């Protein structure tokens, strides 16, 4: 089939949202693609210069929320944008493990700079901008990477018998399964957000 | 050489180590341990089991902060367990990667149980001291596979050009590459565990 980027990129999500991070080998994708392995390495040099790209697509595609609205508050920005990530992240199975360890492509510059620039223009140094947004992302990424991989488990093995469970773990557990990882992450954020707002307003005073 | 359970886990991880998560394969566990593949197999179902094994003995090995000190504060107690829990997870190449979406074994009930009894006794109800435990682990997991990644995409291929970056990110990408991610990982877990508070001083008040 058609070996443009868009369309290495098309195949390569389907078969990371089928087979995860380990389903995109050099073969399966060329497989995917109804390709020999040489045609798809003229295209595709390694699987991380694959894996790379995946990780701008997946926010290019479904990571509505990378900017601030006019006159919106940083926290509120960092929530919408925390919202998005994660739901951009949670669109593929292992996209959270497809992002890791990645820097801002090209293509991103401008709309991380105005997300730089956002923050120290709410009184945030370029270092402590930095860290907030560091740890949202680290946050994020954390959360969903534990979702997906412990959906990925269930199906492999069982948890262990409740019967032995002391009880305030057993609780815990059905909390954490009560849902998708949601209720437990918009509480975090909102933790960190507001931990963020103590350190700025804090100035030179102790806090 | 000796396949008791420690001896296997050993080799594991010192496979990790070298090779990361895509190299525990049985195969090149096998010839690790210096058997072949059947051997292993009656000691070792499959690479899921052993990840659980790992992620388990990684935080025996190196976690030594798991329960809190006589006296401590909860903010003391997580930030404490956190920073052991990063260190933990630092010690072996995508020792992150084997820890997420696991629960807590049956070998660690008694201190999980204890860090949630612990919490709910400083007044978090279980959900949020849960809602807090999970956050810290989250945000320590997202780092600490963000800090390995990178290392390992380096090893691959070069960043891109310095002189197209927009000047913030230009920055702040001297920032985070000026360590290893602590001290955006320490800054965070302040902003976290104050933010943890914030939510809980604030009883029924709105906050
Ligand atoms: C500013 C920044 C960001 C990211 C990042 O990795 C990064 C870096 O590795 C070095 C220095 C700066 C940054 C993000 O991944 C990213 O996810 C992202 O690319 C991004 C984006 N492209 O829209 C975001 O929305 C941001 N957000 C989740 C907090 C965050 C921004
Ligand atoms: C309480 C709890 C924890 C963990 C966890 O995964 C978990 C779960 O998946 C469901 C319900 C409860 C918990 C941790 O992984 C763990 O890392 C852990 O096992 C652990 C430990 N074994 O000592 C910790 O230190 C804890 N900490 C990093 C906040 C945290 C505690
Ligand atoms: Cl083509
Ligand atoms: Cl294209
Ligand atoms: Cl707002
Ligand atoms: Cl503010
Ligand atoms: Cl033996
Ligand atoms: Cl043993
Ligand atoms: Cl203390
Ligand atoms: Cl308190
Ligand atoms: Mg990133
Ligand atoms: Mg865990």
């Amino acid at each position: 089939s058609r070996l443009n980027r868009e369309s290495v990129i098309d195949a390569a999500l389907e078969l990371l949202n089928e087979t995860g991070i380990d389903g995109l080998t050099t073969r399966k994708l060329a497989q995917k693609l109804g390709i020999e392995q040489p045609t798809l390495y003229w295209h595709v040099k390694n699987k991380r210069a694959l894996l790379d790209a995946l990780a701008v697509e997946i926010l290019a595609r479904h990571h509505d929320y990378s900017l601030p609205a006019a006159g919106e508050s940083w926290q509120s920005f960092l929530r919408n944008n925390a919202m998005s990530f994660r739901r951009a992240l949670l669109r593929y199975r292992d996209g959270a493990k497809v992002h890791l360890g990645t820097r801002p492509d090209e293509k991103q510059y401008d709309t991380v700079e105005t997300q730089l620039r956002f923050m120290t223009e709410n009184g945030f140094s370029l270092r402590d901008g930095l860290y907030a947004i560091s740890a949202v992302s680290h946050f994020t990424l954390g959360a969903v990477l534990e979702q997906q991989e412990h959906t990925a488990a269930l199906t492999d093995r069982p948890a262990a018998p409740d019967e032995n469970l002391p009880p305030l773990l057993r609780e815990a557990l059905q909390i954490m399964d009560s849902d998708d990882g949601e209720q437990a992450f918009l509480h975090g954020l909102e933790s960190l957000i507001r931990g963020f707002e103590v350190q700025l307003t804090a100035l030179l005073q102790i806090v």
